[PDB]
């Protein structure tokens, strides 16, 4: 064959996953990996191109991110404009790309069957894009509302301006995103048509080199080989270089400086940061993996341990940063106390004094050992990954390793390299270092501001005095290196499967204490299970008061135990600790060898625990800001925010919650911690690779702790409440508004009120909203352009149900609301043009999503998870609900429309969420009846019913 | 209701469409369509039988065929023999039906009003059909007169001889149409009585479970439902099961055989046939469908661009054919240049060359796609059909769809089966065909003569060595797939409806070279335009040299534009073109988007055409043959052809075009175009949606353009002759005779000029045609059994007209002249008797059938196109000489009766064409006097005087 270069030869693959493959380099250039598994529900591919950002013209910002977006909106071969989303939305597919500084990358998945519809239209992005005139013009505001999205957050600003001062010659300094300036404003004046740019950009770039493609579907290696070649081999090769940046953006001058930032969070952080080579090429060995794990340790002896004793920090990360190719950067990066923001200086001493350590100490194999026997274990057992996110992760990589080595490259290394790792070492100097300070105590002390995003700051050299300083860093013997780690597990035995093992979930223990639901894995053979506890008591959220003691207790709890947890994360073994409205959930996941001692000591310290009058005052302040920096979180984030706060029979507000801290004492948490464990009930779900004796030991282990320490009784049957949702009444509009201070975009949330869950009402709502999937998208966002963020779907909350629809947007939420009215229109009418195989597309499209299989142990435990924390115990709902789907008719879907859904239905509940910026031919839209306004959250929910609450099976 | 078994809601259709549709299915079994459409000014209603000739008994052919004629003649409930046919002429009505190998079909059109009159007795054509004895024994000789007609016609004895080569044992050999002897004679001798047969047939087959009705009229789909009912509801469910043909008539045996073939006219065809499986059952992705449009394209690339270029062949027809439920086929057939008659077997080897093309790429999804596409637009902005024609289809196919999926079934593919595309392909191979070749070269040369036509034939086998240099046919470089189609309509906007707007076509250009009539479409929005124009220059038609030039000059266009306009039709934008006796004449059709781009072209190659040497010559000699083979066609086509000739004042015969054509000559038609476009006058109408100055601009781009490109100056007033008819004295009869060389059977016009036409002098004739329409019909075939083609009506040529009598018949001229004289006097008493209830009737009738609304635009188009190339203008007609109508009495009749056209008017202008064949109580007929006989028509026109010419209204 003449169409391919190279058959690579085995790829090397965890001696557990049966999926099969291979490698190929076209005769063009391309890299192919090729994934066959006869298992799979869905199909997918991936195709990266090696150019991004960093290749922009300076003369026109963001144009690959903005290209980007153009190849998905027609080609020669299929002019439509939304052919590409519509195909695979009838045939259960999503898409997606994203644009890095070097990479877009560009995925999708589809219903087995469909690899093929899929891959033509798909190969067609890289042949012939039309950059169609008109739909230039309107997409070019999508971007634009990406960018909004974004000047307000302030990791995207910290990104920028990390970009603004360093060598502003260097293209590490361009803006990536762009926006309407950038893409349209600025090239008209300068008189530049921009579709010709696109395809110039295109030609010049989308070179066949340069390009990397994997495909996984049941398909022999064989057959999708055939298909790779057919598709991609006339994908022109125009011998592109690959672009180098040998030169780092942090020259010398930019080396020994000091910025202090304003942030838009009250957040107070400091930013430590180091330039180093590329070092990619060394993936063998690793010397920033091997430092960056011990910076970044958080065991004993660490430096965040000594960081946190101070009371300075709460919280560390270092390692390894990726710039482009030629250039890095490490990081040590700190959250910061009020005291720790007025001691940075002796904090970054400390830092410069745990580097003098690892210099004294020298390079550790045993450190490398435990390491590479870490990642060889994790490379074995590592969990099946959705299709989607696999071809697109492996396209990336394949520009990187070799054929053969694409699976193994980044888990497995090889080489002990004391050189390397004292080479690294040696650029982690005071000369050679930049911080950053973020605080708001810098309000009004700034002389500068940032081009793109508006960010504030001021810029110092670091006085030399203070260089020499933490160039004389002493050894402190506070710092010492981590221990052995004990949690590395060593026990991998599968158990056999069990005479009575079930194929769900089965009661095993139904006491007065205790519900607990187990099952052995049955299908996935890895050495891992997961523990679900909820525990219920009515004290967790009785009053906003017991709401702030009940997150503050486990807050304290888990930094409490972070030191003696963090071995065990590292060995793969983690733990999930959070307050609900109805008490705790407590997870446990991983190699199931030492999941008993963690938990065990996670219970022995919930019912023991002391807490640290210093730690509790710390953490106090930090969740005082938290509630207040909501204040900042995104206007369709507040929209879903009021809603639930409307809609739930009781849920405290932020402003509730924030006042009720300052009442929070010291020994009333003392008080609050007995007198929450006193009484509980616990609900649990024990699945993986364990006996049901084993269940049952550690079910009552956890009880009996529990017991011992804290004289834990049952809770009455009676106690074990749910929330309810409000009812809305027939042909009733509620509107809720309100202003977000800081973005200057509104948001919308709709909710159209169906009725209770039930099989019949869950499937007329789920039909509806795949059917209205795409359109909406397609009508709202790529034809109206009304914002970036355009959601519709089901919404699930209290046993109710309903359909909803989020925007985030510059126009105004009354205008909005006639826009999403005017597309409910088109889609009756659609609905009823539509001829009976496109209904039936539908049908099995959501049949397909709805019966795609669990990849791996988490993914089935969420689905159990889910049927258990709702109550509703429904484990073969999917096989039920698709069998009673397959029934409806076109008929069925119009009549349930015309009886909720339409504008004059009898029984339409509509309730929208307004809210407004931070200062305030198409379809026809129908008259809309005068709304009532919601004043008051209590009254609302007072003056209607309430819905029952949905009965188990 | 228990009459009805099921009642679905919903037939899926067209956005544009006003109409409403209710699917039935009654408790008999009859599934049933209504159309409510509050508007037209005709209902109508078709029944579909599934049972057709194919179902004939063995010893009695054209059974089914003979009934159908049968149940029009008498019933029960109505037993006078035309009160059918009677009860819709007074009524505005018309009937028919066909007979088809497995339907049976009846549908009639009625003035709305008389819905319930009309389709009860229509509905008893299926419960109590007479068979009247005498009926019988009449209406055989219309049956016999019908095959007879056909003896001659090289379509149908091809179409029997394709049946007479494959199994002699399946029903598919079966003579279909039956005649004299097969329904009579043979019969009578073998003891059969045939009206018995016809009643066993009927009762055995006529059964509710296998017939289809479809009733459209004014009424609600509630009042349309219960009337159905009423006259349906008691049809006999016989339970008949439906036949089923799945053993292929075409065995091994039958497959690889050459057929050669004598023509009666001169023709030189090919035809390749490949026996294939019943495709029906995959309507929705039709595979057929796909590989009839790749192999029956004819843009570049194509086989038959290929097959054109060697001067082989001129036209291409490939694609699925039908045969019956269990068999199809597919065929590929080309007409053949003197060359290709001697090169059949390397054209063979060039169709299967391009079906291994195409077995070498695989099933091509975007041109799968873009036919899906194509039909969805097609069917989105769809012509409204008239109601006769529409019932009558879809109660054909309300055989094959469920209710709700007949509107769009025929019109739209769905899902992409590259599977069955590559299973049907597959049968097209050399084991698996037939070939035939039609051609003069084989009169003597055959060996085999067909029972029923008569057709000459020979059979071989095709050796096995032919066979297997087809099977190796390898690829060649002339054939590639379609590219793109870049006439696809994108912009389907309807321009607002302008203040300036008329009700009629207004003049909005009157130059001396350019008279621009122009309507923008004020009733039905769709996004298309009708585009007319005559270019007149004396050059056209000056002598029969001139004609013949003019001819294949636009005939060399067309072929050289045909590449290009292919992919414009494909895409519902269509032209056509031909040279008239003034000028020639251009239209443009279809969606507007496009059209100036194609018009455009058409204009440029018109002005700027370099002929090519071979296109001519071959183009040349199928015009020469074309010309002669006038001699084949029908004794009263001959008729009518010479009374033209003899009416109309310069007229070129076929004679003398044919000698003339010799000295037509590359050098001479490269001379005469230039000659021919120099001087020109333009009068079109632009019609549709389109806008005033949008009008001025196309008629300015098609003069600019000729100006351009051939000096194009205007011509002078007085040179802008239309011609004038022949003035016929009083009492004058005068008789012109000739015979049919082909056909056994004599054909005749009779003309009885009256005056120019004139409001008066049109409705007095229109009224008496009237009139004497049914009873025409009635006398002199259904009681006399004359022929089977029996016409009258009103003439009109060059502003005069007059009445027309149209026979072909076994009996001599001489004597059908008498018999429509002897039926002149008993519609004389008919009228004198008529009551005056009966005589409004008729008004009402002529009243509803002029005023009838158009339903297309072209329908619209063609009338206004009527009044402007008569140059009468007189574009609100209808109603002016409607309202004229109503003034009319009995006795104005009477006196335009016995003035104009009775036997011994002081005014009578009768004019006889006599044709006579290959070898040539009652009421009474009146005395005639010697005519005076034609015997040179030059001489004849040049003793008369000319008419005037009407007056530009
Ligand atoms: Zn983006
Ligand atoms: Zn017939």
């Amino acid at each position: 064959n003449p169409a391919i270069k190279r058959i690579g030869n085995h790829i090397t693959k965890s001696p557990e996953d049966k999926r099969e493959y291979r490698g190929l380099e076209l005769a063009n250039g391309i890299k192919v990996l090729l994934i066959s598994d006869p298992t799979t529900d869905k199909s997918s591919a991936a195709l990266d191109v090696h150019i991004g950002s960093l290749s922009d013209p300076p003369n026109i910002a963001g144009l690959s991110h903005f290209l980007q977006h153009m190849l998905f909106l027609g080609t020669k071969k299929y002019p439509k404009e939304n052919e590409y989303s519509q195909f695979l939305s009838e045939h259960a597919g999503s898409s997606n790309a994203f644009t890095s500084g070097e990479h877009t990358n560009y995925y999708f998945d589809v219903s087995h069957e469909h690899l093929e519809g899929a891959l033509d239209r798909f190969a067609q992005f890289f042949l012939s894009p039309l950059f169609d005139e008109s739909a230039k013009d309107r997409e070019v505001n999508a971007v634009d509302s990406e960018h909004e999205k974004n000047v307000m957050n302030d990791a995207w600003r910290l990104f920028q301006l990390e970009k603004a001062t360093g060598n502003p010659k260097h293209p590490f300094s361009k803006f990536g995103t762009g926006n309407k300036y950038t893409l349209e404003t600025r090239p008209n004046q300068e008189g530049i048509d921009v579709r010709q740019e696109l395809l110039k950009f295109h030609s010049a770039y989308y070179s066949s080199n340069l390009m990397a493609v994997v495909v996984l579907g049941r398909e022999s290696l064989d057959d999708l080989t055939n298909l790779v070649v057919k598709l991609f081999s006339e994908v022109e090769n125009k011998n592109v270089p690959l672009p180098e940046f040998p030169e780092h953006p942090f020259q010398e001058e930019h080396l020994k400086q000091l910025y202090k930032i304003v942030p838009i969070k009250d957040i107070r952080n400091l930013y430590v940061t180091f330039p180093i080579p590329d070092l990619q090429k060394y993936y063998k060995s690793n010397p920033g993996h091997y430092l960056g794990h011990l910076i970044g340790h958080e065991g004993p002896g660490s430096l965040l341990s000594e960081l946190k004793s101070k009371g300075w920090v709460n919280t560390l990360v270092g390692g390894q940063k990726e710039g482009a190719r030629g250039f890095m950067f490490f990081i040590i990066n700190v959250d910061l106390t009020e005291e720790g923001l007025l001691h940075v200086e002796d904090i970054i001493l400390h830092m410069f004094q745990y580097i003098q350590k690892l210099r004294a100490e020298g390079p550790q194999e045993w450190v490398f050992q435990e390491l590479k026997d870490l990642n060889a274990v994790a490379f074995r057992f590592k969990d099946k990954e959705r299709p989607r996110g696999y071809t697109s992760k492996i396209a990336g990589i394949l520009h990187y390793y070799p054929l053969e080595e694409v699976l193994t490259a980044e888990y497995l290394l090889e080489e002990f390299r004391p050189d390397l790792i004292e080479m690294v070492l040696d650029k982690l100097r005071p000369e050679n270092v930049r911080v950053a300070i973020v605080s708001k105590s810098f309000e009004g002390k700034t002389d500068r501001t940032e081009e793109w995003y508006g960010t504030q700051y001021k810029q110092e050299a670091i006085p030399d005095e203070v260089i020499k300083k933490w160039q004389n860093a002493d050894l402190n013997g506070k710092f010492k290196l981590p221990t052995k780690n004990e949690f590395i597990p060593t026990n991998f035995e599968i158990l056999p499967l069990e005479k009575e093992a079930t194929p769900y979930p089965a009661l095993i223990k139904d006491t007065a204490m205790s519900k607990l639901w187990f099952k052995q894995d049955d299908k996935f053979f890895l050495p891992k299970a997961n523990l679900n506890f909820e525990f219920f008591s009515p004290f967790a959220y009785v009053d906003p008061l017991h709401s702030n003691m009940a997150y503050l207790y486990l807050e304290l709890l888990k930094d409490s135990l972070n030191e003696y947890a963090y071995a065990a994360e590292l060995a793969g073994l983690s733990y999930d600790l959070q307050n609900t409205i109805y008490g705790m959930y407590l997870s446990v996941k991983g190699y199931n060898d030492k999941q008993p001692i963690l938990l065990k000591k996670i219970i022995e310290k919930m019912a023991t625990f002391e807490i640290d009058e210093k730690r509790f005052e710390i953490i106090k302040e930090a969740y005082m800001r938290s509630l207040n920096n909501f204040r900042a979180e995104q206007p369709h984030q507040h929209a879903m925010y009021y809603l639930r706060l409307l809609m739930t029979e009781v849920a405290w507000t932020k402003d509730e919650l924030k006042e009720a801290l300052d009442d929070v004492t010291l020994p009333r948490l003392k008080a609050f911690i007995p007198q929450l464990l006193s009484r509980l009930h616990i609900e649990a779900l024990l699945h993986g690779n364990i006996t049901k004796q084993a269940a049952l030991g550690i079910m009552q282990m956890v009880e009996d702790t529990l017991i011992e320490h804290a004289h834990t009784k049952p809770l009455l049957p009676s106690q074990l409440v749910r929330y309810r949702e409000v009812q809305l009444p027939d042909r009733g509009w509620f509107v809720y508004q309100q202003r977000n201070e800081v973005h200057n975009n509104s948001g919308i949330e709709i909710y159209y009120q169906t009725d209770m869950q039930s099989t019949s009402e869950n499937m007329f709502l789920e039909l509806f909203a795949q059917i209205i999937s795409e359109p909406a998208f397609n009508t709202l966002r790529t034809k109206e352009q009304l914002g970036y963020i355009v959601f519709s779907g089901p919404r699930r909350a209290n046993g109710i149900q309903g359909l909803r629809f989020i925007i985030q947007s510059e126009k105004p939420p009354h205008y909005l609301e006639s826009r999403v009215e005017a597309f409910l229109i088109t889609m009756e009418k659609s609905i009823e043009d539509m001829t009976e195989e496109a209904f039936q597309k539908h049908i099995q499209a959501l049949a397909i999503r709805r019966l795609d299989k669990p990849k791996k142990l988490s993914a089935e435990s969420a689905k159990y998870w889910g049927e258990i924390i709702s109550q509703q115990y429904n484990f073969d709902r999917d096989n039920t609900e698709v069998a009673y789907l397959k029934t409806l008719t076109k008929e069925d879907i119009i009549k349930f429309y015309k009886e909720m859904l339409a504008v004059d239905a009898p029984r339409r509940h509509k309730v929208s969420v307004h809210v407004l910026a931070r200062e305030m031919n198409l379809s026809q839209a129908p008259a809309l009846p005068q709304p009532e306004v919601i004043q008051n959250m209590t009254e609302f929910k007072r003056g209607l019913p309430l819905f029952p609450l949905v009965k188990p099976h």
